[PDB]
């Protein structure tokens, strides 16, 4: 049998035999994370994740991968937003995602919530995805700014927001990128992101290493910005250091 | 007269008529510099700089573009380093990085010189050229480690090294990327870059936006290190604010 191992930019792969017409369609097909080793493991329709089981991958011959089952009943299926539904089930996190970060108060004063790395980490190591509602930059632009805290860029057309009341983790938590604060020295950026439950989304990468507990930054795209934005701006560049002439 | 501009990644371009044989070849070419302003301007043969005067690019008509000379006697051609040559007039600086950067005592305790933004610049804004003799990575391991404080990797095959005593501005001011200290938290990166006089090099690139007079600082490539960048990486860890359960 005839295993096709499909791997995306962000070091995540699609992985199983193709059956006799070339889709990826069967009761054996697995998502695996960047990690290498957490997937999501059972029925896959052309690609689709229609039942995913948590699992890990523990060890591949001939590209030939070994899948063992993870304890409980965790399950998953491909559950893009839409303009309107954020998700199918809110409160269902993702599991890559819970083994890295975590939320908590922001270590930055006044500015809320924060995302904390749960474990030490290398650089470029994805860490947190960003999925919310699908909506134009049209309609972005075209609103009141106020409702424009969440929204983050994903291409030319789309703009990925979560909006109240999925902004507070008590309501939303299948994801966790909107929880990362602002720096202009940040230890992340936002990068792309393929997903097997999200779709076409971005995600939360290191720069550096990064130790457990440690605040998960990256830079905002603003290049009018938000006055809390502004203000650290203008902050940040009389703290730093200058030569003297 | 049809005029062809071949643009490399880092932003720079080639510009000119091709000759009846399809090569960059005559006494109207130029090289532009990334800031689509400064340019080299003269006689060229196969796209190598010959004589490359300094000038403006002012206007472009129909991909036509028009330069005026500056004033001065600035020249420049192809010197491409050896191993053992690192230029053939070490002390003739670079035009577009004498107008962005600076040298003058790091502000980092101890750490000697640094390199500093003579200007404000936007984020992704080429900044310096890091220039050097070529040596294989297999002669840079091999030798005492004591000597590779400034030997920076190009690719596979080759590292750009600025030895001494080339390391000093009073020897080699022809670029200055080796000047530019390490941070954990830098407002670089280094950069491929294809210079006209240098060849196939690396340059340093903001992060973001820098104001007049900061230091640039580059996070280096390890990943052994030296002992400076050891005692700052623990000092680094040591102050990061954490999240207290
Ligand atoms: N312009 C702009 C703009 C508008 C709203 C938000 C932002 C910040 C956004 N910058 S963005 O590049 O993703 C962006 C987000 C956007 F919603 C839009 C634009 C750009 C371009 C203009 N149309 C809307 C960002 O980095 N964020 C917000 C969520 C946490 C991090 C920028
Ligand atoms: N390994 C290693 C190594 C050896 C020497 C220097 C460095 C640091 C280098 N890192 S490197 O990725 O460019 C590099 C530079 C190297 F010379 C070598 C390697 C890697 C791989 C091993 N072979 C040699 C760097 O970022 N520098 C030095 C000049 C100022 C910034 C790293
Ligand atoms: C993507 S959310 C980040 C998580 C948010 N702090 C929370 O509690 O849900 C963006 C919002 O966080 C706040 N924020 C992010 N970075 C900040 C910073 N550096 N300083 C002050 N507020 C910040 C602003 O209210 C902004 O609209
Ligand atoms: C590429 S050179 C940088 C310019 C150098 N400081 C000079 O004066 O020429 C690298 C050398 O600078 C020093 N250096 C760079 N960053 C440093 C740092 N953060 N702390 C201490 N020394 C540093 C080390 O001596 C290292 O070998």
């Amino acid at each position: 049998h005839g295993v096709c191992w499909i791997y995306y930019p962000d070091g995540g792969s699609l992985v199983g035999e193709v059956n006799e017409d070339g889709e990826m369609t069967g009761e054996k097909i697995a998502y695996v994370y960047p990690d290498e080793r957490t997937a999501l493991y059972g029925k896959f329709i052309d690609g689709e994740m229609i039942e995913g089981k948590l699992a890990t991958l523990m060890s591949t011959e001939e590209g030939r991968p070994h899948f063992e089952l993870m304890p409980g009943n965790s399950v998953y299926h491909f559950d893009k937003s839409t303009s309107s539904c954020i998700s199918t089930n809110a409160l269902l996190p993702d599991p890559y995602e819970s083994e890295r970060v975590y939320v908590a108060e922001s270590l930055i004063s006044s500015a809320g919530e924060g995302l904390f790395s749960k474990v030490a980490v290398g650089p470029n190591t994805v860490m947190s995805f960003y999925n919310g509602v699908r909506i134009t930059h049209q309609e972005v632009d075209s609103r009141d700014w106020a409702l424009n805290g969440n929204t983050l860029s994903l291409d030319e057309e789309t703009v990925i927001d979560v909006p109240e009341p999925y902004n507070h983790v008590s309501k939303y938590c299948a994801s966790l990128g909107h929880k990362a604060n602002h720096s202009f020295t940040p230890n992340c950026i936002y990068d792309m992101f393929v997903h097997p439950r999200f779709g076409p989304i971005k995600c939360i990468r290191t720069l550096r290493a990064v130790e457990a507990d440690e605040e998960l930054t990256v830079a905002y795209g603003y290049d009018e910005a938000p006055e809390w934005y502004q203000v650290e701006l203008k902050a940040f560049q009389a703290t730093q250091q200058k030569h003297h002439h």
